[PDB]
């Protein structure tokens, strides 16, 4: 079934970010609740189509890794995307409730994000593009999923920053990066979810101590690219989770680790046996 705009009707707001604002909606028809994303672009109707037309390939993209589809349209200065509303939010949100993620649920969560980003590449030769803790969402069910990714080409041209980049040194470098930058990306989220908050720069030997000004733009990115990379802090987190994370963020994408290497690493292989009740860990923690 086609989807449109006065087929809809606001419930709340989910949230909103750099570009695009995202709504908790009903859609009267199905009866369905879904998660609109609106995104503002003063574009030509030719492109606007070609936008629309290239996001239907979301259609195609299932996976229990992956958030689901319901349509894409263009309304009034905005082209939405619609899909299923992940009740639990983006790991961005249950880490400000949680403070730290633990160990044992960052490794369930590693474990979806590889399957995602290993499906949206086996099945669809589409990178992420943007991998950080707000574009992993959960839900009740217990599942992890992944969305905000990079569909469609045009889109992508025509959004062409902020005070925190998940951004692999070669793509701040330049034009020169592809699927290993989605590795680091998802080597900094989960160090920051692992210790409550974004890891550059590193914290001081006494912040340490104590869980156990806000940087300028260039500062920081000059940090990102020509300092030593991020490491989970010794002794509280598995060896294994240490070296997991240092295969993620190495700084050249060619010694870096790949998904088919970390698919395999000795901290997936332990999570993927462990019994972890996420969606009770997730409730509890809301
Ligand atoms: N499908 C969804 N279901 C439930 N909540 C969602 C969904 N999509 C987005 N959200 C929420 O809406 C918030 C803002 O979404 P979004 O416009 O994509 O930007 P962001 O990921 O927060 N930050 P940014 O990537 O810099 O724009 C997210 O943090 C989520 O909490
Ligand atoms: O959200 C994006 N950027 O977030 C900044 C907004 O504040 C985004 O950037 C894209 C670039 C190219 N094609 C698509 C998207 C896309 N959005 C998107 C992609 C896939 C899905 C899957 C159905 C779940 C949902 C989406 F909302
Ligand atoms: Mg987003």
């Amino acid at each position: 079934m086609e989807l449109k705009d006065d087929d809809f009707e606001k419930i709340s707001e989910l949230g909103a970010g750099n570009g695009g604002v995202v709504f908790k909606v009903s859609h009267k028809p199905s009866g369905l609740v879904m998660a609109r994303k609106l995104i503002h672009l003063e574009i030509k109707p030719a492109i606007r189509n070609q936008i629309i037309r290239e996001l239907q390939v979301l259609h195609e993209c299932n996976s229990p890794y992956i958030v689901g589809f319901y349509g894409a349209f263009y309304s009034d200065g905005e082209i939405s995307i619609c899909m299923e509303h992940m009740d639990g939010g983006s790991l961005d949100q249950v880490l400000k409730k949680a403070g730290r993620i633990p160990e044992q649920i960052l490794g369930k969560v590693s474990i979806a994000v590889i399957k995602g980003l290993t499906y949206l590449r086996e099945k669809h030769k589409i990178m992420h593009r943007d991998v950080k803790p707000s574009n992993i969402l959960v839900n009740s069910r217990g599942e992890i999923k992944l969305c905000d990714f990079g569909v469609s080409g045009q889109l992508i041209d025509s959004m062409a920053v902020g005070t925190r980049s998940y951004m692999s040194p070669e793509r701040l470098q330049g034009t020169h990066y592809s699927v290993q930058s989605d590795i680091w990306s998802m080597g900094l989220s989960l160090v920051e979810m692992a210790v409550g908050r974004y890891p550059i720069p590193p914290p001081d030997a006494k912040e340490l101590e104590l869980m156990f000004p806000p940087m300028a733009i260039f500062e920081l990115l000059d940090y990102i690219v020509n300092e030593p990379p991020p490491k989970l802090p010794s002794g509280v987190f598995s060896l294994e989770f240490q070296d997991f994370v240092n295969k993620c963020l190495i700084k050249n994408p060619a010694e870096r680790a790949d998904l088919k290497q970390l698919m395999v690493h000795a901290f997936i292989k332990r999570s993927d046996a462990e019994e972890v009740d996420f969606a009770g860990w997730l409730c509890s923690t809301i």
